[PDB]
């Protein structure tokens, strides 16, 4: 019969430096002896594989190292021919060098049907990039190296994950790679059933302070995603139901500093899928303390309120603000903003406080910020309390 052999590895042809590979050569019934070749660059001896290594046609490598890399292929012996070459096997190792980075540009997740762009990013020159789905596509050969490259995907498949993983290698030897990037989803949203954000303690964190988050659905959604618009990846987390009906997830993000200020979208998904819900309600995230200046807060007529009552605050700055902020003590809910007004020599801002009920009693803050950055706030006003009768 004589059919061509087939060539394949175990457990993978992408294997880490140091872990156990073994390759396999399929041919007839009539096997009697088995030829393996190896190659690694266009002129290279062959470098064929030894006979004392070749048992019962499966080479097993137990420490595969970057010598054992290259474009393999088998050919047995049957009825006084040799076969035919198998197919060429392409032994590739990992995690020889440190992981780049992977990235998105410019949003990590895109709405159905458009081709986002990718690039893997490292200190380290690398002579080309390899993008693998979890089908591996590199970049163009280059001679010299670059710091990072640039794919382009696309169209996206709603079905299917779109899960990616990148690895970088040297031009003298392409079948030795770095070590995997961290494994970067992409994502596509849809209806329906938008969550609900909420945070604790509030929108408005201090340095030092840490936030939890929480995003809640009724709709049984398995994991859930959170990003910063202008943020380039992305966080995910497997969403469980300790409600009877009620999905939620408290993310629990670290010391607050500069750098987590933004608008922050919650939405969730399936876990085979990746037809997500829509996105949530907007929650702003806002610091303390970033920006130069500290405004003082006063009262008119005064601190003593009676239910039935036209009562105003007002917050005065000495420094340029563009914006003021009003935050009441735990929980705050909105909290408000209006723009400031240039009363000489002074930046005002009324919180007019139409005629009252019994909830406007509490402590009061005040905050000040610019339009350069609206996620930056000013330093804290000194707490004024208020009392209602």
């Amino acid at each position: 019969i004589q059919p061509k052999p087939t060539l394949w590895a175990e457990p993978d042809s992408v294997i880490t430096q140091g872990s156990p590979v073994t390759l396999s050569c399929q041919g007839s019934l009539e096997a009697q002896e088995y030829r393996l070749y190896r190659e690694k660059k266009s002129a290279s001896w062959i470098t064929r594989i030894r006979p004392e290594l070749v048992k019962n046609g499966q080479f097993h490598i137990p420490s595969i190292t970057w010598e054992h890399t290259g474009r393999y292929g088998c050919q047995y012996y049957s009825r006084a021919r040799w076969s035919e070459l198998s197919d060429p096997l392409v032994l590739v190792m990992t995690g020889a060098y440190p992981k780049p980075t992977l990235s998105a540009q410019p949003s990590p997740v895109v709405t159905s049907g458009g081709r986002v762009t990718l690039q893997c990013e490292s200190q380290v020159a690398f002579g080309g990039f390899i993008l693998c789905k979890e089908q591996c596509l590199n970049s163009q050969p280059h001679a010299r190296g670059s710091s990072r490259a640039i794919f382009s995907v696309g169209p996206v498949s709603p079905n299917r994950r779109w899960s990616h993983r990148c690895y970088g290698y040297d031009l003298n030897s392409p079948y030795v790679w770095s070590s995997p990037s961290d494994l970067l989803e992409l994502l596509v949203p849809g209806v329906s059933k938008k969550p609900s954000l909420s945070v604790q303690p509030g929108p408005v964190m201090a340095p030092g302070e840490s936030l939890t988050l929480q995003c809640v659905s009724d709709v049984g959604y398995d994991r859930f995603v959170l990003y910063k618009e202008g943020e380039r990846d992305l966080r995910q987390l497997p969403g469980r139901q300790p409600q009877a009906g009620l999905s939620q997830a408290n993310f629990t993000l670290g010391p607050v500093s500069r750098s987590y200020g933004g608008q922050y979208r919650c939405y969730g998904a399936h876990n085979l899928s990746s037809e997500c819900s829509a996105p949530s309600d907007p929650l702003d995230i806002l610091i303390t303390g970033q920006i130069r200046g500290t405004p003082f807060i006063s009262v008119q007529p005064g601190p003593t309120v009676a239910s039935g009552e036209n009562v105003t605050l007002l917050c005065q700055s000495w420094r340029q603000f563009h914006t003021f902020l009003l935050t009441k003590a735990g929980a705050a809910d909105a909290p408000l903003r209006l723009r400031s007004i240039h009363e000489y020599p002074k930046y005002q801002a009324e919180f007019p406080m139409s005629p009252v009920t019994s909830a406007h009693a509490g402590t009061y803050r005040c905050y000040g910020s610019l339009n350069s950055d609206p996620y930056l706030l000013s330093h804290p006003s000194e707490p004024l309390e208020l009392v209602v009768s």
